[PDB]
């Protein structure tokens, strides 16, 4: 049959989660899309000559929230750039879905979007250093330009693979 994988954007209000999500799906920029909203997608890709099912879930900022915590096989942690904070919330992102999970092995990748920006108050070395932390890979994206975005989610496609087989 054909392979599924479930990923889910997670991250602070305003770092891009849904701008990234649209970018991949519509090939499209959104200026305003409405915070509120939770977008999912069934779409079929082809990576790395395999084809597969990807289950894309765009999360917008309790038991719904832990509901697709336990769904989800991989988990997208978006922070942005010129937000010290939305870099600094990345470790209770994840704590908080192992948790929910009930394993420490979960497969993530560390995603910093709004790379165009001018206004960058995140050094990359301490973005590095956070994702060798973790042993996850660290993609650098500009949902605006779209640059890195199609490598960061089939990146996380790629962490859910490996994970399979161990
Ligand atoms: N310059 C720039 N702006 C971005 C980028 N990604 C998102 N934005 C803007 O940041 C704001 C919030 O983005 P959004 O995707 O709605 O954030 P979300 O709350 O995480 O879903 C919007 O005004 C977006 O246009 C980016 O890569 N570069
Ligand atoms: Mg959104
Ligand atoms: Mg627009």
């Amino acid at each position: 049959g054909m392979t599924e994988y479930k990923l889910v954007v997670v991250g602070a209000g305003g770092v891009g989660k849904s701008a990234l999500t649209i970018q991949l799906i519509q090939n499209h920029f959104v200026d305003e899309y409405d915070p509120t909203i939770e977008d999912s997608y069934r779409k079929q890709v082809v990576i790395d000559g395999e084809t597969c099912l990807l289950d894309i879930l765009d999360t917008a900022g309790s038991a719904m929230r832990d509901q697709y915590m336990r769904t989800g096989e991989g988990f997208l942690c978006v922070f942005a750039i010129n937000n010290s904070k939305s870099f600094a919330d990345i470790n209770l992102y994840r704590e908080q879905i192992k948790r929910v999970k009930d394993s420490d092995d979960v497969p993530m990748v560390l995603v910093g979007n709004k790379c165009d920006l001018p206004t960058r108050t995140v050094d990359t070395k301490q973005a590095h250093e956070l994702a060798k932390s973790y042993g996850i890979p660290f993609i650098e994206t500009s949902a605006k330009t779209r640059q890195g975005v199609e490598d960061a989610f089939y990146t996380l496609v790629r962490e859910i693979r490996q994970y399979r087989m161990k």
